[PDB]
């Protein structure tokens, strides 16, 4: 029996100690990964991926993928982990690649070129896509997304970080979280080769462990890491469009297109 | 400032591989011995030949051993060198661009860029071209020379390009890309970009460059021997349109039959 995905929820846009051009990111919607290196933090999304959001939130506070490995990694590509098997406990979700474009839905448009999209922006922090029907998730890189089979429906326990743009990838996978800090870390996992196995860790070897995954909202509050991010529709985030575009530095001798990729943006995230 | 120099065609030698591929010189390969592994890298004087003299000469000289990453920026670049001044390497002329020739044999992307009209590839590395003018884009895993606000201050102290940078284009000198060890790159020690731009903080210290040589300083037999495939040639176009054309029924959304300049792979193979 194939999980069938939930209706999404937009994301909270509850004030900070931040101003009113910040929302605070949900402790549920916070996961911390534990590795030798340090710690990998990302914000789940359930605006585009509530299914999956669940079934992660689930896994982690069932110490699902304690003691897990990133069992496949190619560099420059994405780093691969999850239990590595199939589980009578977690079965099969439907996929959430994208979802209806809402009239509520404040898109802040990007107004220069891409490549793979007519229109690409960002909603509530994340960088999306989309046209006059759907929007979607773009497979920038610290982006988190589900692992799956050649059937849409396969995914459901196994994941991967990107480690660079994979936009190829964009409306065929679901992408339910994004990097927010430790993207360091996920750079230093041990990789594998693209040409053996798919980049699957070759026995005597084996991927980095996660030696512990859990929720912020498991901690008790006053050991919650609490994150606020830019509210990208507001006028102020445009500045983290325009510095990258316009750049009059005078080390500058050929002044830079006025263009920037919609990956390349960072929106701003910090640590409360 | 020293001058820059005439540019110098890359060896077109056959290797074991065929015709289709190019052996690169030992010259031209740098071996960077990380406590991670080695960072290879191929140095162009097609390009930068001045850059890659002086380069060639410090390497020689034995002073970039036991230097360190000492500046790195998770998703920029990691920055490494002698980290000081040095009155045996004075500033060099900047070699940002080169003439177009009608013997640069490029092979041209027929799909859109965002930062330049035309792009394509020389020789196994990623450029931009106009009339007048070619230059090596700031794809990932690309070597360039850092420098001061004027243009003719670099060439000590040089980074590689964690991610691309293609604003930088036309204003810095490229003069290598990386062949093997792009990974152990990916795990240098970082700094914090809103602390003293990247630069790692005392007590902690950037990662070394334990030993820095030329593969030509090596014996024939050690000496890693890496041919790349002409990019001029038609077998070059799998590589292009193995990732626009992608048929594979797993995607139910056919991905746009494009791809960024700057995530071609050249076959590039060690023999
Ligand atoms: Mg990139």
């Amino acid at each position: 029996k194939i999980i069938p995905k939930p209706t999404p929820t937009p994301l909270s846009l509850e004030s900070g100690m931040k101003g009113e051009n910040w929302r605070k990111i949900e402790p549920e919607n916070i996961v911390v990964i534990t590795t030798k290196y340090g710690d990998i933090l990302i914000e789940l999304n359930p605006e585009f991926a509530p299914g999956h959001v669940a079934r992660f939130q689930d896994m982690v506070k069932a110490r699902a993928y304690n003691g897990k490995e990133f069992y496949r990694v190619i560099d420059g590509f994405v780093a691969q982990g999850g239990i590595d098997a199939e589980d009578k406990k977690w079965p099969p979700l439907e996929i959430e690649h994208e979802q209806p474009l809402l009239e509520a839905d404040q898109i802040q448009l990007l107004d220069n070129d891409d490549l793979f999209a007519e229109k690409v922006g960002f909603l509530n922090g994340f960088p999306v896509g989309f046209d006059a029907e759907k929007k979607w998730l773009l497979h920038c890189p610290g982006m988190l997304a589900m692992a799956r089979d050649s059937d849409p429906n396969t995914g459901g326990t196994d994941f991967y970080i990107t480690l660079d743009a994979q936009r190829y990838l964009d409306r065929n996978m679901t992408v339910f979280g994004r990097v927010i800090s430790g993207m360091q870390y996920v750079q230093k996992l041990q990789r594998g080769d693209k040409n053996i196995e798919g980049g699957v860790i070759q026995s005597p070897n084996k991927g980095d462990e996660m030696i512990s995954v859990k929720l912020a909202s498991e901690l008790p509050e006053n050991q919650q890491p609490n994150y606020e991010v830019m509210r990208t529709e507001t006028a102020g985030f445009m500045n983290s469009i325009n510095s990258k575009r316009v750049r009059s530095d005078p080390f500058f001798f050929n002044t830079p297109p006025q263009v920037v990729d919609v990956c390349d943006v960072e929106v701003p995230t910090e640590l409360v």
